[PDB]
C-alpha cells in the first residue's frame, strides 16, 4: 500500500538520513553513515536517487588521490542500485571561513575561494550526471545593520552567479543552477530571504534563463507565507527548477521534519498543485530525522516521506476527479477566474456600459462565493471521508 | 527642534489621520474628518502633501456632479495652503463587491469593474498631479486552498497591471505604478505577499520599466522579515518608486503605529540607507492614530511620525560621518565588500593558485569580523551616547 | 454520516453564524441575523445550544420594557426547538466607552461600569440556565508602555473577578468563571495573553475554585503555542471550565476560521486529548464564516466544525484502539512516562547506585525512541490509511 | 562613561562568552575558554558574578578527584577576583541520554538519573555560595503529538521539582529554584513555554515559595509575547526572582543577541519596569557572541551588554523624573489605574447609580487618551532628544 517506486522521482540528500543529530544544544546521537550505506539503503525503501553537497562525499581537505577514491566508492554504490544523482550543491557554510558568508562575504579572499569551491564541485556533478545544481546562501546574510551594505552584497551575488554561469556555458556544460531561499537560521537575517526575493533577483542576472528556484516547504513556512502560493508564483514565471519537500511547524526554528509532517493542509495543496501543473522535476526530500530516533527510525521516517507523498496524490487526483468537485469549483467561478479579463480589448472595456455605468454592484457584492463548501470538499477528500 | 519643512516631503493619507478608529471588535471612536480639514492640519504641521484613495475623496456612489463638486473643494485646500499631490490609489477593497477581490475575483464582471474604477481616478490623479499611482490588492487572495489557482489570478492581475500601463501611455500621462505588497491581512494569504513577489511579478508584465514597489515597513515586518534588506533590493533593482513609512511590533495584525515606534532600531537603519542612497521620492506615512485619541492625539502622532524620522536622520548623519565608525567599517571590511571579487575575469580567477590551492584557509577562518564593536557604535550613535 | 446530535454538545455562538462579515478594511457583506432565526437554523442542523454576549441579544442601550421583550422572544425559541443556554459572556469590547477597557480602563469609572454591564448579565445567565460564564478582556492592554502598569492593571483585573466571585456567591448562583486568554488584537498586547498567564493570575484570586481557563485554538497558536500542549496543562490543573474551537493559519491575525481548518494535525490532537480525558463540557466554536460566503455558506461552515469535530473523534479512537498503535507506545516507553520517578523516595534514590554511580549512560542514550514509526501511525489513521 | 561596576549586579554565565560559535550549520569559530581566563576577563570589565552548568565547570565523566582540582582551580579565581557565584544550573539537555529530557523523559532510568545529576550540583551551588538554582528543561518536550502525554510529563516535572525541594529543606540549604521558560527550540514544543506557564505549575507544587521564574527576553519575545508584560506579571505574583537578558529579532530561532540589541524599545521600559519595582537580583546576561567574533569581539559584545543596561537604566529614570511626563502620566489617567474600583464594596457599588443608570457612556468615550503625547515624550527621552 502506497509502495514507492524509482519512477517517482523520490531523492534525499546525503546530509538527510545522514544527520548524525546535532543540535545547537547538543551533542550528536547516531554515528556516521558510510555514503555507500546510504545509496544501499534509501534504494532498498525505493528511491530514485540520492544528492549531495561536496564536503557530504569527499571529506573537507581531502587531498586529489583520496578525493578519486571517495568518488570511485561512490560511484560503484550507484552503479550497483541503479540510483541516480540529480542535483549536487555546494557547502559554503558548515567550515569557519564562512562564518561572514561564502558569495558576499566581506572579505574578498574568501570570496574568490568560495568560487573555486563551487566550481570544481560542479565538474563533479556534470560528471556524475547532475542536472540541477543547487546553492543555499545559508551563510550570506549579518547579525546586524552595519555590518553588511545590502547593495553591494547583492552586486557580489550577481557577480559569483553571473561567472558560474559563465563557466557552464563556456564548458558546455548542460546543467541550470537554482536558487534555495530561506528567511534567516543560522544567521540573523539571510539575503534573499523568500521565493520572491529570489526570483527577482535571477531577473538582474545576464542569463536568467540558466537559473531558477529550489523552494523548501519549510523555509517559507517559516517567514508565515502560503507554500502552494510560492511554488505557483515559481511555477507561474517558468522557474521551478527544483523542490524541497518536509514538513514545518510555524514560524521557528528550521526543523526539517518529514514530509506531510507540520502543515499537513498545506502538504495536500502543495502535492495537488505539483501534480495538475505536470512537475516533472525530482521530489527531493530535505528533512532531518528527529535526533530522538536511532538507525531504524530513520529510515522509517525516510520512508515516510515517500509514503505522505503518495497518500496526498491520491486524495488530490479524487479531490479534482469528483464531479461534486468539479461542479462545485463552477459554482465558485474558478471558471471565469481563469477567463480572461478583458480579451476585447482596452477601447472596449473603456465603452462597455456594463462595465461600470450600468454595473449593478448591489448584485454583485450579494453574490456568494461558496468557498466554505468546496473546502470541506476537500477537507472531506483529504481525510477519506468520501 | 526638529521641526519638518514641506522641503522634507513628508506625505500622509487622508485615511490616516481620518481614520475613525474602527476595529474588527469596536466601533468608530472619533467623528470623520473633512478632507478640507486634514489638508489644513497636516499643512500646519509642516506636512509637504496628501494623497488619497477615490472613496477618500468622493464618496462611493455620488454623481458626476457631487464629484465634480468635491474635487473643487479638495483643490481649494490645496491652492491656499500649497500642499502637493504626489501620490493616488484605489479602493478596491472596501465595498463588499471586491470581497473576493478586485483584479483577481473570480467573477469577470467585478474585476472589469475594477479597472474602469482604477482607471478613471488614473485621470483625477493626473489631474491632481499626482507623479505615482499605488495599487495595494488587499482583497486578491484566499482564505482557502481551492478557492483561487494561483496560475490564473496571476494571469489576471498581469492582464490588468498590463491593460493600466497600456491606458497611461496611450493617453501620454507622466504616471509610474507602484505595487503595495502585504503578506496577510484581510485575506488568509494575499497574493504578491512581500517586496520580493512584487520585484518578481513586475519583471512579467509588459512595459516594466512603468511599474515599481510601494513597501510598507510593517507589511514586511509581519512576514518577519528585514525591512532595511528588503528596501536595498528593491534600490538595487532601481524600482523604489515610493515608500511607506509606520511602526509594527512583529508578527501580527497590521498595527500601523506611527513611525518610529514598532521596532525603532530597524526604522533607524531604513533612514541611514534612505539617506545614503539618496532616496527622493515622498516620505509617505500609512499610519493609524491608535483609537484610545481624541483628535489631539490624532495630531499628536502625525506629528511624532515626521519628528521620529528626522531624530533618525541626525542620528544615522552622525554615525556615517564619525571617524571611529569610519574606521569600524574598514576594520570589519565593508570597503572589500564594495570591491569586485573578480575583476580579473574567470580566467584569471581559475589559474589564482591563491584562491584556493594556496589559500590558507585557518588564517582566513581565525579573522574576527568585529562586527559587534561596529554595532555597538551604532547602538551609541542612535541613543546619543556619543 | 458523521451526523451530530445535541447529546454530542456542540455550541455555537450567535456572533459566529450572525457576524455579518465586517473587517477592519470593509463593510458587511450579510445581513443581521434575527437571533430567533440563528437559534432555530443551528438547531436544525444538530446543535445542542447557543451562546451570547449581552449585546448580541438586548442591543445596546434598550430599556427595561424592550430588553424583556428581547429576552422573552429568545426564550420561546429555546423552547421550540430544545435548544440550551450553556454560557453566556459580556461584550466589553465594541462600544468606544471600552477602548482603553473594561475592568483594566485607565479611567475609574468606566471601570465600574464595567462592572455593572457584567453584573446584570450575570443575573441574566443564570435565568436562563447558562453553568458558565466566560470573560475575554479584549481590550484590557496596549499599544505602548507607558499607557498601562501592568502591575496596577493585574491588580485592577483580580478585584473585579473577585467581586464578580463575591457576587455569585452572595446571591447563591451556580455558575463559574472562564478567562478566555489571547495574546493580541485589537490591543498591541493583551493582558493575560496565553492560557499559562491566565491559570497563573486564577491562582491568586480570592476563591480560586470558582474560576477556570476557556482557551481557543486560534489564540494559542496566535503565539506559536501547541494548542494541544496547553489544553493537557489545563486539564492537569483541572481548569478546563470551557472550550472554544476554531481554526487558525499561524502566527497573524485572529483567523476564526472553522474547526478542522488552519492547523489539521493539531486538531485531531487536540480531539484525542479532549476524548480521552473525559471532557464532558461543551464542544463551542468560536468561528466566523469567511465574508465571501452568503447565508448558505454560513450554514455550511457551522455544519463544517461539527463534521469535523466527529470525522477526527472517529480517527482518533480508532488511533488508540489499534493494537499496532498500542505495541508502538509501549516501544516508545508511553507506559514508562506514566510510572513514578521515585515512588522509592528521596532517600533511596540518593542510595541507589544504579542511578547514578553505575548508571550506563552510554546503552541509555543508544536506546532509539521510535516516535517517528509512531507518527506516522497517527499519519495513517488521521488519513484513513490504515 | 557608562562604567559598570560590581555593585550594578552584573552577572555572566560561563556559557555565554565561552560559547565556541557552533551552530546548527558550522563548526566552532573560537577556541574553549578556560574558566579560570573567564572570571578574570568579565572581572576586568566590571561584572559582579559568574554561573555555570556543571559541565561547564567539570568535563562530564569526569572522576572526583578532576572534579575536586576543577572546583580547587575556580574558586582560587574567585577569590583572586572577588568575583561572585550568585546562580548556578544543570546541563540536562547537551548528553545524547537527554534527547527526549531529563526530568520528563519517557524513559524512567534517565529521569531518575536527572535528579541525581542535578541533586550534587545542587551541592557544588551552595559550597560556591549560590542563592538561585535554574531549570532550563530545554529538551522535555516532543516534534509529534504522541510521544509525550503533557499530563503525564507534568506529573513527572512536578515529581521531579518537589522531591528537589524536599532535598534542600531537609538538608537545611538556604537556596531557591527558578524555572527558566522557553516555547521551542531545541525541541518542537518544550513544556511550560512562557512565564505564565512556569508560574501556573508552581501553583502547584508542594512547597511554591521555593519556587520563582528566570524569564530570558528572547524567549518571551520567541512566542511574540510583551517581554515588559511578562516580567509585571511574575513581580506581580512575587516570583521574579532571577532574570536573563539579551536581545532577539521577533519570532524566529533562539539568537542571544548581546542585551539591547533585539526590540530597543521593549529593553527600555524592562529596565524602566526593573529598576522602578526596585529588583535587586542579579543582572544576568545570557547571550551569546555572534560566531563572526573573534575573542576581542567577544568582550566588546560582553562589555555592550553592560553598556546598554546603564544608557538605558539613565534614560528610563530621566523619564519618570520629567515633570512633563509626570504631568502627561495624569493627563492619561495613569494615577486613576492605581486607585481601587470599588473599595466602597460590592453593595455600594451595586446602588451607585452614577456608575450605572446615570453613566453618561458618550461622555466617557469622548475623553481621549492622550496616550501618543506620552509615548512620543518617552520616545524623546530614549533618544536623548530631551
Ligand atoms: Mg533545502
Ligand atoms: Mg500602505
Ligand atoms: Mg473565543
Ligand atoms: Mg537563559
Ligand atoms: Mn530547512
Ligand atoms: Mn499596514
Ligand atoms: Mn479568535
Ligand atoms: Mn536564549
Amino acid at each position: 500500500n502506497y509502495q514507492p517506486t524509482p519512477e517517482d522521482r523520490f531523492t534525499f540528500g546525503l546530509w538527510t538520513v545522514g544527520w548524525q543529530g546535532r543540535d545547537p544544544f547538543g551533542d550528536a546521537t547516531r554515528r556516521a553513515l558510510d555514503p555507500v550505506e546510504s545509496v544501499r539503503r534509501l534504494a532498498e525503501l525505493g528511491a530514485h536517487g540520492v544528492t549531495f553537497h561536496d564536503d557530504d562525499l569527499i571529506p573537507f581537505g581531502s587531498s586529489d588521490s583520496e578525493r578519486e577514491e571517495h568518488v570511485k566508492r561512490f560511484r560503484q554504490a550507484l552503479d550497483d542500485t541503479g540510483m541516480k544523482v540529480p542535483m549536487a550543491t555546494t557547502n559554503l557554510f558548515t567550515h569557519p571561513v564562512f562564518k561572514d558568508g561564502g558569495f558576499t562575504a566581506n572579505d574578498r579572499d574568501v570570496r574568490r575561494y568560495a568560487l573555486r569551491k563551487t566550481i570544481r564541485n560542479i565538474d563533479l556533478a556534470v560528471e556524475l550526471g547532475a542536472e540541477t545544481y543547487v546553492a543555499w546562501g545559508g551563510r550570506e546574510g549579518a547579525e546586524s545593520g552595519g555590518a553588511k551594505d545590502v547593495r553591494d552584497a547583492l552586486d557580489r551575488m550577481k557577480e559569483a552567479f553571473d561567472l558560474l554561469g559563465e563557466y557552464v556555458t563556456s564548458q558546455g556544460y548542460d546543467i541550470r543552477f537554482a536558487i534555495e531561499p530561506k528567511p534567516n537560521e543560522p544567521r540573523g537575517d539571510i539575503l534573499l530571504p523568500t521565493v520572491g526575493h529570489a526570483l527577482a533577483f535571477i531577473e538582474r542576472l545576464e542569463r536568467p534563463e540558466l537559473y531558477g528556484v529550489n523552494p523548501e516547504v519549510g523555509h517559507e513556512q517559516m517567514a508565515g507565507l502560503n507554500f502552494p502560493h510560492g511554488i505557483a508564483q515559481a511555477l507561474w514565471a517558468g522557474k521551478l527548477f527544483h523542490i524541497d519537500l518536509n514538513g514545518q511547524n510555524g514560524i521557528k526554528y528550521d526543523q526539517d521534519l518529514r514530509f506531510g509532517a507540520g502543515d499537513l493542509r498545506a502538504a495536500f495543496w502543495l502535492v495537488d498543485l505539483l501534480e495538475s501543473a505536470g512537475y516533472s522535476g525530482p521530489r527531493h526530500f530535505d528533512f532531518k530525522p528527529p535526533r530522538t530516533e536511532d538507525f531504524d527510525g530513520v529510515w522509517a521516517s525516510a520512508a515516510g516521506c515517500m509514503r505522505n507523498y503518495l497518500i496526498l496524490k491520491e486524495r488530490a487526483a479524487a479531490f479534482r476527479a469528483d464531479p461534486e468537485v468539479q461542479e462545485a469549483l463552477r459554482a465558485s467561478r474558478l471558471d471565469e477566474l481563469a477567463r480572461p479579463t478583458a480579451a476585447d480589448g482596452l477601447q472596449a472595456l473603456l465603452d462597455d456600459r456594463s462595465a461600470f455605468e450600468e454595473f449593478d454592484v448591489d448584485a454583485a457584492a450579494a453574490r456568494g462565493m461558496a468557498f466554505e463548501r468546496l473546502d470541506q470538499l476537500a477537507m472531506d477528500h483529504l481525510l477519506g471521508a468520501r
